[PDB]
């Protein structure tokens, strides 16, 4: 089955990227990462920055998460990341969405052993 741990990694990590490539970067990666699968997925986060230094996030700064939970790290240093948001004369199957890169500080929520990001919370 695809772990917590992968599904992260595939729906959040683009490493190969510095930032977003121009206006045709989210309609291709929400796609190819089957987040328009059984629907548009609404709004999504790539970040692109190496798999160890976003690990390295959950021994950061913790902070609260937004479901109430402990178990979410603030990144110290800002990231490269790429929001994704569907736009409104987007429909299914056709998902259509807005590419905006910016460097943020990254909140995401780790579990396990060992402990590892399995939900992007927010971008501060
Ligand atoms: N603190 C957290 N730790 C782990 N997974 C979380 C956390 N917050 C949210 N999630 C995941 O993100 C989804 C959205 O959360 P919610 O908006 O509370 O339904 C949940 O269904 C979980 O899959």
């Amino acid at each position: 089955k695809e772990t917590a741990a992968a599904k992260f990694e595939r729906q959040h990590m683009d490493s190969s990227t510095s930032a977003a490539s121009s206006s045709n970067y989210c309609n291709q990666m929400m796609k190819s990462r089957n987040l328009t699968k059984d629907r548009c997925k609404p709004v999504n986060t790539f970040v692109h920055e190496s798999l160890a230094d976003v690990q390295a996030v959950c021994s950061q700064k913790n902070v609260a998460c937004k479901n109430g939970q402990t178990n979410c790290y603030q990144s110290y240093s800002t990231m490269s990341i790429t929001d994704c948001r569907e736009t409104g004369s987007s429909k299914y199957p056709n998902c259509a969405y807005k590419t905006t890169q910016a460097n943020k500080h990254i909140i995401v929520a780790c579990e396990g052993n060992p402990y590892v990001p399995v939900h992007f919370d927010a971008s501060v």
